[PDB]
């Protein structure tokens, strides 16, 4: 019951074994069959049926230990998320290799073993390996936690391997994450898109609005910023004639952690020459509905928006999805007209007064972009929870890289998709007239590339972590990142 | 002639177009067919044949401008690395949408255009689009060079437009990564992401990038390798696991070293030394064949000014034991332990005698590595080969060699004297890892890491050899250069 003493005794056991001449960490066990392959090949065996002649080399982790006397021992053996029984019978044991009770009394829960033996089903119908020899391949020197010990605790995050071993669902969550990325890469590749890598460190940090990580480059004697987005170099590649280009990789925003924000997170951005806003809406509806159908066989999924203690809501990914104009909708809900320019003195004061009157946190500084974002967050971002929806046509002052709207003054051809109040996608017709990129008197290099001719283009960025959270029923981003950056205890 | 004046005139032209009510940057042109699709569909047309029953919308970048009289205008139009001719004839021009001469006088090299027209070949046989209307979609405001030596790295988009071998190099890079991903996935490997920043930086020997994490109020380190968290996933039961992504080593730049570079590492439970050798031989031979349809390639080891060599990727590859080959080539014997005062002095004397550069500090591992670099690592340029069985003191995470004292079951593959692969049987006895007696990694070992084999590949260097480049800046789209 004392974990410290358990580990001390296991450690002495290791030493005792090697100076009895047994190597508890051997170099190579030549495995013949994986546990999933074993289950696939011998599941249809009849009750009590043994393939006594069929000798197999199999490995796995012991996850349960019991006995039916000194003469017959039972274990659960797990590998690759699957499980079989180990039935060690005294009569099947190769006694030339050592005493039966001596070999099996040593085994502890968590030990990785290699087994030579034959396949069979017990009379009770349990698919089993019947050993003639089992050898310790690598010992578990600690007591493994119970599932209960992983529930309301940080052990899942600081010792993710324990989560993966003990909680069947944890493996499934991370398998789904990789299936999502695989689906996305194949979806883009089938449509002619070309995957690239752009630098993780740069002299500026552009393509979004976020505080950067800074690091010193020793050889250049220069401070560089980790990228906050891939947007600028990818557009430069469009100028270079890679007309469908994308990148899946980490980006970094040096701000506060919470349940939907991790400072390092996985983004996909793609740029599509000769596409516009409307192509990107259709792309999003095709992608999300096909992805959901690919994973689940239906367009509707269950999501516990308010945690596992509350009822799930159903999210319908059947397209098309609603589109909500941000300014028109704020004006309606607040019953207040917001006249252009949105950064005029009068319209600033009106937004603050709305925020004052409704007791909504005033952003600091109280800039027009920040006020609009705050108003959108409070009044529209939870308009729909039964289905994804787009917030569209953001003001130019919120959207310095999006192309001006072709009919609506002061607005852009921008869309953001929201699921359950959370943004997962940001896309727009790209601003490509260098004379309107106000900041091009923010990189000189980008600005200059625009002067060489950026074709009309649509670009889009996805939050892969947030998408995975919704498709694996998680409420916290730490449950979809293998090794979330924790406070060091 | 002047770039600056040319840009000013073009800028003034953009404003003048705006003042006349034309939007020189329209929002959307609905394209019917891509340029490569246009070539594939109409390549088999007969010389002089037109298909005026087929109106097509096509886009591209103008790369050449000429004319045969005021009545006929010719252009090169490029897209997706392919090219057609544009043949603007007064007869087919839609005059209701503007003056023919005035529309085409304005087009410059580099302009992105949309064209409504019909397919056809000229009498001379050149596949062409015949416009009834051409719309400027985005102007090139600078002069586009034809020839230009660091512009390639500081304006990679210019290199990609002009050079055509540059595009092919970066297509090959993505084909290499795609092949590797598919190669691993078909063998049951599971792709993951592990953190790019951590509280320590282990899995290799290199100086770190340091950054400050505002929310934790901690100084974190960019990863130098993915080795440690991937092994922790093996402990967690993901028995075949890999990651492809960037790692960071804060040291000097040269032609085969970039501080941020792309690595793939995989970990393979129950595999050992010999499985890793066979994986490497299978992967490299199949990758080369996939790209080239042969196992033999040409590589300009000493640049385009010197003769190339042939590299033969037909397996199996030679294996060379590091210590015994050093002893053979230098006719000495380096008695164990290698950090004995006698063996250090012996190694230092070989280096001093040959006027080779003495590493600072003159540590046993660094002396061994210098000796291998000067006496072994170019044993073959004919073919890749492995240097194997590195001493434990060079390899603190590799499992002890099962028959040779003081060594490990490690392998490094070299091409033309450059390492592209590092692999070994993983050390998994926690009591044998002297640093343990990273705490997170050391703790994970106490829960049981099965016997495992791990391997890392340098994707950038591999791409250099397979695209005939001598510098890593030629296979990275935006290599980080010294600024102004
Ligand atoms: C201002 O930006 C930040 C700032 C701080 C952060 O962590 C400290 C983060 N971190 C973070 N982590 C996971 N996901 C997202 N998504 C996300 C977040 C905001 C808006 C849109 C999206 S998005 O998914 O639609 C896509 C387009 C990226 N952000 C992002
Ligand atoms: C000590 O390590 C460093 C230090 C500083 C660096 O740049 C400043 C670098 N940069 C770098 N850049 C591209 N490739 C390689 N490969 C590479 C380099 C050395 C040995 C093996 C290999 S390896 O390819 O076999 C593979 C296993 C990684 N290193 C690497
Ligand atoms: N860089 C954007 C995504 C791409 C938007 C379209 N150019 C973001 O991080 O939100
Ligand atoms: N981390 C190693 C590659 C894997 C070595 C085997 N565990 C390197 O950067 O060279």
């Amino acid at each position: 019951v004392d974990p410290r003493l358990y580990f001390e005794n296991r450690s002495k056991f290791i030493q005792d074994q090697k100076d009895k001449g047994i190597n508890p960490y051997p170099h190579k066990f030549e495995r013949t069959i994986s546990i999933p392959e074993f289950i696939e090949k011998y599941k249809d065996l009849g009750n009590g049926e043994h393939l006594e002649d069929t000798i197999l080399n199999i490995t796995g982790r012991i996850m349960r230990v019991s006995a039916s006397g000194q003469k017959l021992r039972f274990f659960d053996l797990v590998g690759d998320g699957e499980k079989i029984q180990v039935l060690a019978n005294y009569s099947f044991h190769n006694h030339e290799k050592g005493n039966f009770a001596e070999c099996y009394d040593k085994i502890r829960r968590g030990d990785i073993v290699g087994i030579v033996g034959f396949p069979g089903k017990s009379k009770k119908g349990e698919l089993s390996i019947f050993p003639k020899e089992t050898i310790l391949l690598s010992a578990c020197l600690h007591m493994l936690p119970m599932k209960y010990g992983l529930k309301d605790t940080e052990i899942r995050y600081r010792q993710r391997y324990l989560d993966l071993l003990i909680n069947e669902s944890s493996r499934h969550t991370f398998v789904t994450r990789t299936k999502i990325i695989n689906f996305l890469r194949n979806f883009l590749n089938e449509r002619g898109f070309f995957e690239v890598e752009t630098p993780m460190m740069n002299l500026i940090a552009g393509g979004a609005n976020a505080r950067p990580f800074i690091t010193h480059h020793n050889d250049l004697d220069l401070d560089l910023y980790l990228r906050i987005a891939t947007e600028l170099p990818l557009k430069m590649l469009i100028v270079g004639g890679i007309d469908k280009v994308y990148e899946i990789g980490k980006v970094f925003r040096n701000e506060g952690i919470d349940n939907t924000h991790n400072p390092e997170f996985t983004s996909c951005e793609f740029y599509w020459a000769y596409a516009d806003y409307n192509d990107l809406i259709k792309w999003s509806e095709d992608f999300f509905s096909q992805l959901v159908y690919h994973l689940f066989g239906t367009y509707k999924i269950s999501y516990n928006k308010d945690g596992p203690e509350n009822q799930p809501i159903e999210i319908d990914f059947t397209p098309p999805y609603p589109k909500v104009s941000i300014v028109e909708e704020i004006e309606k809900v607040t019953n207040t007209i917001l006249e252009q320019p949105f950064d005029s003195n009068e319209t600033i004061e009106k937004m603050i007064n709305i925020i004052k009157e409704h007791k909504i946190e005033l952003p600091n500084p109280p800039t027009a972009a920040k006020l609009l974002d705050q108003l959108a967050s409070h009044f529209i971002e939870n308009k729909y929870n039964d289905k994804p929806f787009f917030i569209v046509e953001h003001p130019q002052i919120m959207s310095p890289l999006a192309k001006y709207h072709r009919t609506k003054p002061g607005l852009t051809e921008r869309l953001e998709m929201f699921i359950c109040g959370k943004e997962v996608l940001n896309a727009y017709t790209e601003l490509n007239d260098p004379f309107k990129q106000k900041e091009c008197f923010l990189d000189s290099a980008f600005c200059t590339s625009l002067e060489y001719g950026l074709p009309p283009t649509g670009g889009l960025g996805l939050g892969i972590d947030r998408i995975t959270m919704f498709l694996t029923n998680k409420n916290s981003i730490k449950d979809v990142i293998l090794f979330p950056t924790m406070r060091p205890a």
